[PDB]
């Protein structure tokens, strides 16, 4: 279904007036509420980041093809509290700051940077606010399909499929200007990055990245790839690296998705983890502190110590968000 000229022009008119999209403290929530067309603003942020980078022009992607691509991604995100178009635009923006303020561009080629920024926008296509466990535990059609076809990353495979479908049309194929090994690397690296977002693979992905970083004779291609996976992973859990108020808003939104899954799980007669249980009302702060201590702090501290020195601010910001959550608890 082609993109109208009207859909494009609506995005193209957006000014972005009091906003620096390149900055680590960019506030997507304030961008949304400053317009009655927040979905067009979101699209314009992605469009301007991408064009502003110089990367699409280097790889033969025209302005029009880029914008069509962004709009075809947008059509496939749903009206869910968290895993929506704003999330992926946020991940794109955040990865941009990791590459260009955190200087991770030093570890990757320009092609890999372009692929990562594009991959951010496809990485949760058609998410329905339900995680992989829901599908496997309820024996839903997608769960059965995954089980029968091998791979337990139900959603990530689904997202890759839709990404491939979008890119198979030349009018939205941001990789159309590539050929041969470069076009293959684009698709293979996109898919690997998206598959690496499944949190069941978190420890394995991290170990593999760290082992590959410690090894000076690492297969360069595989180290580059690992770096891409880790950067998409970092963007995906980057809410805790943001100014506290921004971090808190994302945490409220994800929590609402967890509760809606738990409602759906209860009414299907399946097991509900207490974090998903609306009626066993839980403290936002303990959940954030839990995530920080067991997942995010070691992840970001390790990748920074191992090789990504320029992303030091992420560790500092996690440390200060954690302390703030700890004071929310201490004063209750
Ligand atoms: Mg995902
Ligand atoms: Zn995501």
């Amino acid at each position: 279904t082609a993109i109208t000229k009207v859909e494009r022009e609506a995005v193209l008119v957006c000014e972005l007036p009091s906003f620096d999209v390149t900055d680590v403290e960019f506030d997507l929530f304030r961008a949304r509420e400053s317009t009655d067309k927040p979905l067009d603003v979101a699209a314009a942020i992605a469009y301007r980041l991408l064009l502003g980078s110089g990367l699409p022009q280097k790889f033969g992607c025209s302005d029009e093809v880029l914008l069509n691509f962004i709009l075809q991604c947008r059509k496939k995100y749903r009206n869910v509290p968290y895993h929506n178009f704003y999330h992926v635009v946020d991940v794109c923006q955040t990865i941009h700051t990791f590459l260009y303020r955190g200087n991770v561009y030093e570890k990757l080629t320009e092609l890999e940077c372009f692929v990562l920024l594009i991959t951010a926008l496809v990485h949760d296509l058609d998410h329905m606010g339900l995680n992989n466990s829901f599908y496997l535990k309820t024996e839903s059609p997608l769960g059965i399909l995954s089980s029968a076809s091998g791979n337990t990353s139900v959603l990530e495979v689904h997202h890759c499929n839709l990404a491939v479908e979008i890119l198979s049309d030349p009018e939205s194929d941001v990789f159309d200007g590539l050929e041969g090994a470069e076009r293959t690397l684009a698709f293979r690296s996109m898919i690997d990055c998206v598959l690496a977002t499944d949190m069941a693979k978190h420890g394995s992905a991290l170990e593999a990245f760290l082992a590959s970083a410690a090894d000076q004779s690492s297969d360069e291609a595989a180290f580059h790839r690992m770096t891409m996976e880790i950067i998409l992973k970092a963007g995906d859990i980057s809410n805790v690296t943001k100014p506290f108020d921004i971090s808190r808003q994302w945490a409220m939104a994800v929590t609402e998705e967890f509760y809606r899954q738990g409602d759906m799980e209860k009414e299907r007669g399946v097991e509900v983890l207490p974090m998903f249980d609306r009626s066993k009302n839980m403290e936002l702060a303990k959940g954030q502190i839990g995530f920080i201590d067991f997942v995010a702090a070691p992840f970001f501290q390790k990748i920074v110590d191992a090789c990504l020195q320029g992303m030091q601010w992420t560790v500092d910001r996690i440390k200060s968000n954690r302390a703030q959550w700890e004071r929310v608890l201490e004063t209750r």
